[PDB]
């Protein structure tokens, strides 16, 4: 449970994120493939991309940035109040793509990175108190969707 002073510097910080939606999306991107090789496995049109500038130059690599950002967007606006918008995603998410909540952990920490290193000052220690209490009840309330379906995360 996030208080609404919370949801508040949450929602004011991504306000920024939104100013260059692609711009994120991608350096998140960029931040679980290269840290974490074995995301990159789940999306076969860049399984290729092997350096880093060389995915900087990937429209699609972008399109994505720009989806999952966008999403996680709509999720954090509802303040929690945010299951008929985990449905669909964690069922699609633990099913179809056959991602597991570590990975959720991994572009949770990517994005709070990126957070960090685009806005430092505006993005200070409360600030990511609160961004990561609600990523992390983002990521709980998946983990639940995941087990009710017999996936474990
Ligand atoms: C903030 C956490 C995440 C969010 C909000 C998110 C959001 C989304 C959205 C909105 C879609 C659209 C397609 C669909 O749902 O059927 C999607 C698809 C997908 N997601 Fe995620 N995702 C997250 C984490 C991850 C991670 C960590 C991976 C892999 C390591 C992943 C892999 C995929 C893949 C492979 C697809 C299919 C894309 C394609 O088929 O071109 N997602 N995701």
């Amino acid at each position: 449970g996030l208080s609404d002073g919370e949801w508040q510097l949450v929602l004011n910080v991504w306000g920024k994120v939104e100013a260059d939606l692609a711009g994120h999306g991608q350096e998140v991107l960029i931040r679980l493939f290269k840290g974490h090789p074995e995301t990159l496995e789940k999306f076969d049109k860049f399984k290729h991309l092997k350096s880093e500038d060389e995915m900087k130059r990937s429209e699609d690599l972008k399109k994505h940035g720009n989806t999952v950002l966008t999403a996680l967007g709509g999720i954090l606006k509802k303040k929690g109040h945010h299951e008929a918008e985990l449905k669909p995603l964690a069922q699609s998410h633990a099913t179809k793509h056959k991602i597991p909540i570590k990975y959720l952990e991994f572009i949770s920490e990517a994005i709070i990175q990126v957070l960090q290193s685009k806005h430092p000052g505006d993005f200070g220690a409360d600030t990511q108190a609160a961004m990561k209490k609600a990523l992390e009840l983002f990521r709980n309330d998946i983990a639940a969707k995941y087990k009710e379906l017999g996936f474990q995360g």
